[PDB]
């Protein structure tokens, strides 16, 4: 490690590990840094880290065969190549790096794929195991902070989850009978249905599953709560659903800062999370404004702030509900397709602008009004994208003689001063204009969107899947951290919290050797044996040459 | 030939099903912040429930509702009273001035009908594109 | 036997033809070594 190690990938090595933003490339910057200093134990995975280093593929898959823990080794050497891949900038590093890293990654995939059908226990048991001095983690802890999500996306891995997600519960019932069965109380009725492959009637409160049906009838009765409370019934003087709300909302204030709280870093990180902080911050703006009655209307304007975050909540509605069987996939598609919304938006745009411009060339000489130019230049084409087209002021509706020259007067519109009594603007440019802004707009760019959207469609449509499993193991997780808790029970638990705060190894070993073994056989299955027969048989017609010299020999 | 393009309306039928959920979530919110522009308080079970799903739902369509507050400004045709069956109204005016305000409510008029009208009817043509071609093959045989 | 037919479509025969060419080799030299044998 100090000698042969060299200093050629060192120096990047250990300049990239100060600040990498991953615990394992400290683990082993640490791991480095005492080999170095120096001048269970572990040391394999120190040599086989030594062997990755310097991109040996050959040595490095050797010394990997050799080591016991052939997949967890494989799955952080996988997770350190591709961590470390980039951060050189050279075009011929980086290659090997990504081969390397998708190899060994394949790998890894494949090997766990005879050990599952083999033995899911043995498999069940394997991925969950504390590493010893390698950053400790599990099997899933390290795949889950290594992208890699072919590995996470197979069947294996999906049953896996959806059975922790079942829990204590037995999957012998159909979906529907078992949604049933947790509106009813008693489980000694439904006999038929499959709860197990009073004791099991408290089991059954302990699924996450249940869990999470539960957190949403909640949230969607929050919701409908709070829109009646906001909207239907308002006073100067708060009066009891208000309190209640209150209360209710700090429940889920706080909820979130204690998932906050155990993972600060990536709570930042996270997108969804933003949107509903953002929205409670608001809200208590919404609660500072309805305090005290400065103006006569001064609660009418923070009852606007109350609105506007409500649609924040109406919203994270759906985030929450995104992993829903056959539902949730359709969710993920739509943020890789906003691109294309994105484009059309700004394509759009600047038509409207232009077409805008050219409405407000019939106009006055001088609108001297902002209110007026940008409302209407804003306006109008934003219909005429939807419907009812506004060119009708000028040619459908020829003119109106409805306009207020004067600037006191707050009339929409107005016509250009006729010239001796004569409307001065002319249609032979004007009225053209307006069907070729049509035709550009409600038929050309429209109809493109759908093409459009096509192909984002079809062309990623089968990688989705994939993604949507991977996020179903997020909210498993999550509902994992939390075990199984009543919200208003859930306040209560966290509150008391806060007061208080060897043989499946060799079992797959021998699965490894195994799987080496059909690897064998899959190298040689080329059936070129027809050579070395041929080879025989010219030794054997060459042994037989000599042996007839040897014979002419002695005969002489 | 008639008859197999029937089949794979029952098959497609879950992307109505889930066209129908997404949009209709954006339609109780935009309903909701409709009725921020109005009074205080409603206190007619009738005409708000009226209001919130049918505006909206017009919209999706065409017809934008929200005329009623950006495009044809103030009608200055209210009910106040209860008594009154009269459709839709104003927030009392302070001093006779009308104190709703546009440079919040209009933008959202104009998010909604983006984010319904162009966006996810466009979608579900692409949704439903995918849904053909991946499974007509095999619909013949149905 | 049209199953049958479509199994033994292989055409892999070359290779039983190179067996029996071994063996008819190892017949000759068999023969080679006998009439050395008679001779001595
Ligand atoms: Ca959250």
């Amino acid at each position: 490690f100090s000698t042969h190690f060299s200093t050629l990938v060192y120096r990047n090595l250990q300049i990239a590990k100060n600040s990498y933003n991953d615990a394992l490339l400290t683990f082993v910057w640490k791991l480095v840094a005492n080999f170095r200093r120096s001048f269970t134990r572990h040391p394999l995975q120190a040599l086989f880290i030594w062997a990755i280093l310097q991109n040996k593929k050959e040595l490095s898959k050797v010394i990997w065969e050799q080591t016991k823990g052939c997949t967890l080794a494989a799955l952080g050497a996988s997770k350190l190549l591709k961590t470390l891949a980039k951060v050189k900038n050279d075009i011929n590093a980086a290659g090997e790096s990504e081969e390397l890293a998708n190899e060994y990654e394949t790998r890894a995939v494949e090997l766990f794929t005879e050990c599952y059908s083999n033995d899911e226990d043995l498999a069940e048991q394997l991925l969950v195991y504390s590493c010893e001095a390698w950053g400790g983690s599990n099997c899933l802890e390290l795949a889950v902070e290594a992208t890699d999500q072919h590995f996470i996306a197979q069947p294996g891995v999906q049953n896996f989850l959806s059975k922790q997600w079942y829990g204590e519960i037995s999957r012998d019932t159909k979906n529907w009978k078992i949604i049933l069965c947790l509106f009813i109380i008693p489980l000694v009725g439904c006999g038929l249905v499959s709860f197990r492959k009073l004791w099991y009637y408290v089991a059954f409160f302990t699924s996450p599953f249940v869990v999470f049906s539960w957190n949403v009838v909640f949230y969607i009765a929050f919701l409908l709560l709070f829109a009646y409370v906001l909207l239907m019934d308002f006073h100067s003087v708060p009066h009891t659903p208000e309190l209640i709300l209150y209360a209710l909302v700090f429940v889920l204030f706080c909820d979130e800062v204690r998932q906050w709280y155990m993972n600060g870093v990536n709570y930042f990180t996270d997108l969804w999370n933003v949107m509903d902080t953002l929205g409670l911050f608001y809200f208590i703006a919404g609660i500072v404004f309805r305090l005290h009655s400065s103006n006569k209307s001064s609660l009418y304007s923070g009852r606007v702030i109350f609105c506007l975050d409500y649609i924040i909540f109406t919203l994270r509605l759906i985030h929450i509900f995104t992993v829903s069987r056959n539902l949730g996939p359709k969710i993920i598609m739509l943020q890789r397709m906003l691109i294309d919304v994105f484009f059309f938006l700004f394509l759009f745009a600047v038509w409207m602008v232009a077409f805008g411009v050219a409405r407000q060339g019939i106009l006055r000489q001088n609108e001297q009004r902002w209110r007026w130019i940008f409302r209407s230049v804003i306006y109008e084409p934003y219909l005429a994208m939807f419907g009812q087209v506004p060119s009708d002021v000028d040619s459908t509706t020829y003119d109106f003689s409805h306009c207020t020259f004067s600037g006191n007067e707050s009339k929409p519109l107005c016509v250009e001063l006729d010239e001796h009594n004569l409307p001065r603007f002319p249609e032979w440019i004007t009225i053209p204009l307006v069907c070729i802004y049509m035709l550009s707009t409600n038929i050309l760019l429209v109809n493109l969107l759908v093409a459009m959207f096509g192909y984002t469609v079809g062309i990623v449509q089968e990688n989705n899947d994939q993604v949507w499993k991977f996020q179903r193991y997020f909210l498993v997780q999550e509902y994992c951290n939390r075990l199984n808790i009543p919200f208003p029970f859930v306040v209560f638990a966290y509150f008391y919290m806060v007061v208080k705060k060897n043989e499946t190894l060799a079992w797959e070993g021998v699965m490894k050797e195994n799987y080496l073994v059909k690897i064998n056989t899959k190298a040689n299955d080329n059936s070129e044996e027809m050579r070395h027969r041929f080879r025989q048989l010219d030794s054997k017609l060459n042994d037989l040459k000599s042996l007839l010299k040897e014979i002419a020999n002695n005969i002489k």
